[PDB]
């Protein structure tokens, strides 16, 4: 059967016994969660109108959608819309109110979400922990939290995933546009990325799940964002990255540091001292360009002992800023 809600209480209640369901301008009350989990296998969601939510400190998530065989869909001009500026305080996920994470897509497998708009995010957007799962033509609209306090505005972190291709997103955000903590097989393509942290491969270590394998981010843009391309592993943590490829990045206004790959990481503050327990191997840099502001590093590498080997860097230019008088242990034809 085919199913419209205008309330979310209906649609949880009655979620298993749609094939279709539609959610229109739906009002989610504060403190709970758009709960669209438990799917049957082959189901439809489609986002109508403006989704909103009740203001409430808490952890989230706002919205929640698991099942197999999964297509979900934003109709044209829809928008979730998080207001997330009745939170935001400067300090994200490390304090102030605590803040209510967007997007879960938890064995949201063999599955597709398509042409969803977020505006306003309180904190971060899509945590994805799925296999085989597409996201196309998503737009995270966070702009107004550069100047309203958003923090930590993450558009996607994937950790435990496999399978998963992201492509053409469009994010205006304060934090990563993408942070791959572990997963397989991972496409990142098409994108394009301003305000945030950049496409950054970590934090990787300290987790359950610690390896990252095979991920290609290509095909897109980083633009006024504190770092363009960007590897972090956690100081003293175990894991490991391999078969990484960046490939056709261009940058421009990037203010901190244009490609920065350190074993030294963590959310504080990197301690400036890398250690070796991440190793990052086969990592393939073919076409990373663009320029960097006058106050910002062009690039920065700071691997520990023996744990970066086997790199492939071929047409790197960045231009602007400075070049580092901080790296170490550059790999074999690779260079700061």
């Amino acid at each position: 059967a085919s199913c419209t809600f205008t309330d979310a209480a209906s649609a949880m209640a009655s979620k298993t016994a749609c094939s279709t369901i539609t959610l229109n301008n739906i009002a989610v009350p504060a403190g709970t969660t758009l709960d669209l989990t438990g799917l049957t296998s082959g189901t439809r969601v489609i986002f109508e109108g403006t989704t909103t939510f009740g203001y409430q400190e808490w952890s989230g998530p706002l919205v929640s959608i698991s099942g197999t065989d999964i297509t979900v869909q934003g109709a044209s001009g829809s928008v979730l819309d998080g207001d997330g500026a009745r939170w935001w305080d400067g300090q994200g996920s490390n304090g102030g109110k605590t803040k209510p994470k967007f997007f879960y897509a938890h064995s949201l497998d063999s599955s597709s979400i398509t042409g969803i708009t977020i505006k306003n995010s309180p904190v971060q957007v899509f945590s994805i922990q799925s296999n085989n799962l597409s996201l196309t033509d998503i737009t995270v609209d966070d702009a107004d939290g550069d100047t309203q306090g958003g923090h930590n505005t993450d558009a996607f972190d994937i950790g435990s995933s496999t399978y998963i291709t992201i492509t053409n997103a469009n994010v205006h955000n304060q934090d990563d546009c993408i942070a791959v903590n572990s997963g397989e097989n991972i496409i990142f393509t098409g994108g394009t990325c301003t305000g945030g942290h950049g496409l950054s491969i970590g934090s990787v270590g300290g987790r359950s799940d610690n390896t990252v394998k095979n991920v290609t981010i290509e095909h897109s843009t980083v633009t006024n964002s504190q770092n363009g391309v960007r590897i972090k592993t956690v100081y003293g943590a175990t894991g490991s990255v391999s078969e990484v490829t960046y490939s056709n990045i261009q940058m421009s206004g990037i203010t901190n540091y244009g490609i920065v790959i350190e074993q030294d990481y963590e959310n504080g503050s990197p301690t400036g001292t890398p250690t070796n327990g991440v190793p990052i191997t086969d990592l393939t840099l073919n076409t990373v360009t663009g320029s960097v502001s006058s106050g910002a590093t062009e690039i920065y590498i700071l691997c520990g002992s023996g744990s970066c080997s086997s790199w492939t860097w071929t047409g790197v230019s960045i231009t602007g800023g400075s070049k580092s008088t901080k790296c170490e242990n550059v790999p074999s034809g690779v260079s700061c």
